[PDB]
């Protein structure tokens, strides 16, 4: 039993709510909270700017010093940093960003990662302004994740829409 709650059961292992992740983050403080970052740790809009600005932009300085030591991430890789006070870890997930023309084959590797944490509150990968299909990223997160995820999704159009057509 764990401390997510209204969300609608998708599978085994995956739950999906209507909701902002920055405002689940804080009201669960789950154990991973999963960014859905670029390469560099530049937490720019989307999911990693709310996160970041949520931070008080420790994120951002925390990254720095990560890309500074270790160079930027893959498409399809993650690191783990802190959650600050949103979460115990933060798991930087880059999934391919197809406005700026990355492989969508990727996106099953960006997903495996999740793999890794036994429990994870995390958003979509590669949707709203990364460029890519939504419904698609469900479909790979449902058909690769394995641990339990907690997916949030924050446009509510958006959510009818991937609850209307999940197969
Ligand atoms: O779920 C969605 O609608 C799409 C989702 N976006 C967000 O979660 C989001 N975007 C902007 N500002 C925000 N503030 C709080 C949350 C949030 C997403 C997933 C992967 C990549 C990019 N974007």
């Amino acid at each position: 039993v764990n401390s997510f709650s209204g969300y609608l059961k998708l599978t085994d292992n995956v739950y999906i709510k209507n909701a902002d992740i920055v405002e689940e983050a804080k009201k669960v403080k789950p154990t991973v909270v999963v960014n859905a970052a670029n390469v560099y740790l530049k937490h720019g809009g989307g999911v990693a700017g709310a996160l970041n600005k949520a931070t008080n932009n420790a994120m951002q300085v925390e990254s720095d010093d990560y890309i500074a030591t270790n160079g930027p991430l893959k498409v399809g890789g993650s690191c783990v940093l802190s959650g600050h006070n949103l979460a115990k870890h933060c798991l930087h997930v880059v999934g391919p960003n197809v406005n700026k023309g990355e492989d969508i084959q990727l996106l099953k590797s960006a997903y495996e990662n999740f793999n890794q944490h036994e429990v994870l509150l995390a958003p979509l990968l590669s949707a709203g302004i990364f460029g890519a299909d939504p419904i698609h990223s469900l479909r790979v997160c449902v058909d690769t994740v394995r641990t339990n995820v907690y997916l949030a999704v924050f446009d509510k159009n958006l959510y009818d829409k991937l609850v209307s057509s999940f197969l």
